[PDB]
């Protein structure tokens, strides 16, 4: 076959490697090629700070907690390979704040050592007044890419920088499968207005005597506009806005003044951290993630697609997930074909 | 009053700000100075990687256990300070090991959120069957060190750099009050067959994306006789040699592939870190602390010794409690007196 992915974000790159490992044989070659206007460190994976958590509440398709747990697993599974953090995976230990006693998340069970806070706990943080701590894991998007667009290329995929312009034009130069893999940009190829783009801004600091994460949590706001602190590999994401249906990619001084106050009410010791740079990003939010078969039938050629978009502000939490059902669909489409 | 304290450790430093503290005000002459041969980086205090954790066993005497818990609510205290990590205090999370079961050591209920590790925690660390896990601080020798003698010098103590051959001489030279904090070599000034040196190697290495300390410890071994890894503000110390009753400073190679290969046998992606440097240190080994007044008399010139040194692999960690007793001591030496 010819298999085209679109887009080389987290879920691009994951989504190609999870196929070419389960679908390629020396005597069965396999022909992918990888097609996207923006590589690493320029996409929206660049931007995440990486730190595995699901939403709070229940999900709606409860295929997006198996996702999710597939994915922790996955990840787990390298803690303590030499390689994890060459793949941009540390683990990490820190604090969910809220203003209210609130019910315990579905992901409890899953993460490592979950538990209340103590009455002590809470007075080092004195506007919050219940949460939790719990262990988990930095999968840090940068690296992460790094480290797939390498294992994909030991595997002789090829990449091709490229805006494509509508699925008919790879359709035309010839391509049997096209994955799709836009993330928040997939309402431009074939419309779809439940897919609104989340934007939000982060700080990048020296701050290397942090090593707890922190996440706040104001439940009217909703997720990601109330500051957070994650440690990285290399350094330490503030964060703090997360406005859905603004697509401005400019950084600008309100989230700033947001993102610096309130990180530096929760750690004050970040009135020496250096600030490395700051960044924005464009979560694929949709109320559901979009991964699903779709033939179309372009004036002469006729093509087999799937989808892969709209992961939101969990992506990276939930991406092997994804990327293996991908192939499963993949794989029904090779049993149609005869190969 | 004339004070010359031996030593520019913690304990020398900390002991003289402590004093210092409680007596500016109220003593109308208080001339405090420090003698030492070795200021930072050069002392025992600089090599140590900083947290706070007592002897995993009971403890020798319950005044120490005090002294532990009086130095945990003081630190604790400065966490959400500004200049905590100016300090050298930052807080840390971490993992002890054990190849066997063992009791609750009687501080977990000082530190944050103790507990006994799962048993998928522990397929994390394949060659240990039982553990816990918990919240302490880190308090970097090396940082504090200079913290204390910039506050000591705001208030006027003065620092000399030499050696002490004699109680004897410092008393002749105006000396009313003496406090030795000489750490190991303090049976040079009186001798003391119960002090001894745990000769300690370290590695310090370039290895930001580790946030957890860990220590594990084989009973058969004796304490921190086995791999320990501590991330400190700016590096990390890779350690586990205590061997008492070595004098010997310069770094072997036999102990440098101990510590090396354990380390690595605990966290493999330690193969990639840049080793920044090796170094080795004495502690002050004596199976319990000396802190306790003493009168000597040389001629017709009284002097009032008090000691404070013996305190092994935890010094930073008690170091609080004993200064504060000291100054209470020497509370009593001005009422024998009136002021
Ligand atoms: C501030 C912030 C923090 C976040 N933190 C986390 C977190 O901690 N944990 C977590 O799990 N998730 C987090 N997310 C969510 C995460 O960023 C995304 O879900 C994930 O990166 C999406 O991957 P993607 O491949 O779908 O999109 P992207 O990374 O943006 O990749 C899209 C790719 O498709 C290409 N493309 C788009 N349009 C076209 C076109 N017309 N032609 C050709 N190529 C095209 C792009 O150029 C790019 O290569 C965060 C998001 C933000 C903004
Ligand atoms: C590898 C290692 C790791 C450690 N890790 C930890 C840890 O994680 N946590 C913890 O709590 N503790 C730890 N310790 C223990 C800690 O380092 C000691 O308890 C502490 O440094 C003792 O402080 P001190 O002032 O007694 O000794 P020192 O810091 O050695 O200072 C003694 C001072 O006295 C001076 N002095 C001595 N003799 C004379 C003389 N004759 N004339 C003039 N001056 C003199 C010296 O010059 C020096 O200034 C560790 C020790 C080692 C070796
Ligand atoms: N008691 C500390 C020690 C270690 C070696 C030698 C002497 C003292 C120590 C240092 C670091 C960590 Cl992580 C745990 C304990």
């Amino acid at each position: 076959m010819r298999v085209v992915v679109i887009g080389a974000g987290v879920i691009g790159l994951s989504t190609a490697l999870c196929i070419h490992e389960r679908y390629h044989s020396v005597l069965q070659p396999l022909d992918v090629k990888v097609y996207a206007d923006r590589f690493t460190p320029f996409t929206t994976t660049d931007v995440a700070a990486g730190l595995w958590q699901p939403y709070t509440s229940e999900p709606s398709n409860p295929q997006e907690a198996n996702w999710n747990q597939q994915t922790f697993n996955y990840l787990l599974s390298h803690i303590g390979s030499p390689n994890a953090a060459n793949m941009g995976l540390t683990p990490v230990s820190g604090y969910n704040l809220f203003r209210e006693a609130v019910p315990d998340p579905y992901w409890k069970d899953m993460v490592l050592g979950f538990r209340k806070l103590t009455p002590r706990e809470l007075d080092m943080f004195p506007d919050y007044r219940y949460g939790w701590f719990n262990t988990s894991l930095i999968l840090e998007g940068r690296k992460y890419l790094q480290w797939l667009t390498e294992r994909l290329t030991e595997r002789g995929v090829k990449f091709f920088l490229r805006k494509v312009e509508s699925f008919e034009e790879v359709a035309r130069g010839g391509a049997d499968v096209i994955i799709n893999c836009t993330g928040v940009w997939a309402g431009v190829l074939q419309p779809d207005p439940l897919l609104q783009p989340g934007r939000g801004q982060i700080i990048k600091v020296d701050a290397p005597w942090l090593k707890n994460f922190i996440i706040t949590h104001d439940l009217e706001r909703g997720i990601y506009n109330s500051p957070y602190i994650a440690p990285g590999l290399q350094a330490v994401t503030l964060g703090g806005t997360f406005q859905v249906g603004n697509w401005n990619e400019i950084n600008n001084i309100q989230d700033h003044n947001t993102i610096w106050e309130g990180c530096c009410r929760l750690e004050p010791t970040l009135k020496d951290a250096k600030i490395v740079g700051e960044y924005t990003g464009f979560g694929p939010v949709r109320p559901q993630v979009r991964l699903e078969r779709e033939q179309l039938r372009f004036g002469s050629s006729n093509t087999e697609v799937i989808h892969n978009y709209g992961h939101g502000g969990y992506g990276l939490t939930i991406h092997w997930g994804c990327a293996l059902e991908v192939a499963k669909l993949f794989g029904k489409v090779l049993e149609e074909r005869n190969l």
